[PDB]
């Protein structure tokens, strides 16, 4: 009886096997745009992601996880309200059952159709396992979707996912451009939060783009033919992978725009 996105493991559950659940400091939030204040302090957010080589693409029963070789620096995020330099691991969506939820954010309540997430580590730690001991071991790009035109970077991930239907599943995925999954703009909303899954670590520094990307319903209707079961057990359609916005408490998000 592990976690997951059901009524009897789902979100509610989680903080009696993880009770940093009910913390200080968890995700993911309501973005109060009218409460965020912008930050003239805030550096340009730089996402060097010129070099990064993805590698397997894989079903983890919660959502899909694509993977990268962070043996070198490569596929780099820094600046904005970062100090030093993170580099991306692995990233991985979000989404609903209906085009109206999904996202793990919300903007003024809003929820968007889904939402990705671009996990790096900081660099000083010197590798994943333990920059998620560390508070600013983190930086987590969140990028909303919106249903509307094709994202056509995002093609060849919704191409594979016949290959990994089921939890367990994985593939070989390389050659992967993760800078086919941006928005133009980089502005953002910017806090200090955790992991949305368990452990749910306070680890994160969160960067949340101001401007979701567009993909259409068929590439949608992709994710959620996805499996939370294994092969061979009864089918649940991996959908509503999100956690619901978390209270905010003592934080205050900040804008890198005005
Ligand atoms: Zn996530």
């Amino acid at each position: 009886h592990h976690w997951g996105y059901g009524k009897h493991n789902g979100p509610e559950h989680w903080h009696k096997d993880f009770p940093i659940a009910k913390g200080e400091r968890q995700s993911p939030v309501d973005i109060d745009t009218h409460t965020a204040k912008y930050d003239p302090s805030l550096k340009p957010l730089s996402v060097s992601y010129d070099q990064a080589t993805s590698l397997r693409i894989l079903n983890n029963g919660h959502a899909f996880q694509v993977e990268f070789d962070d043996s070198q620096d490569k596929a780099v995020l820094k600046g904005g309200p970062l100090d030093g330099t993170y580099r991306l691991i692995q990233f991985h969506f979000h989404w609903g059952s209906l085009d109206g939820q999904g996202s793990e954010h919300t903007v003024d309540k809003k929820k968007y159709a889904a939402e990705l997430h671009l996990v790096h580590w900081n660099t000083k730690y010197g590798d994943f396992g333990k920059a998620v001991q560390q508070p600013d071991g983190l930086a987590v790009l969140g990028i909303f979707l919106k249903v509307g035109s094709a994202k056509p970077g995002l093609q060849k991930v919704v191409d594979v996912l016949d290959s990994i239907k089921t939890k367990g599943k994985s593939a070989d995925f390389t050659n992967f451009d993760p800078r086919g999954l941006l928005p133009e703009s980089l502005d953002y909303w910017t806090y200090p939060g955790s992991l949305t899954t368990p452990p749910l670590l306070e680890c994160v520094t969160w960067i949340v783009l101001k401007e979701p990307i567009s993909v259409s319903s068929e590439q949608v209707l992709k994710f959620r033919k996805l499996n939370f079961n294994g092969e061979g057990e009864p089918e649940e359609l991996m959908v509503d992978n999100w956690r619901p916005a978390q209270p905010l408490k003592n934080r205050q998000i900040k804008a890198s725009f005005k």
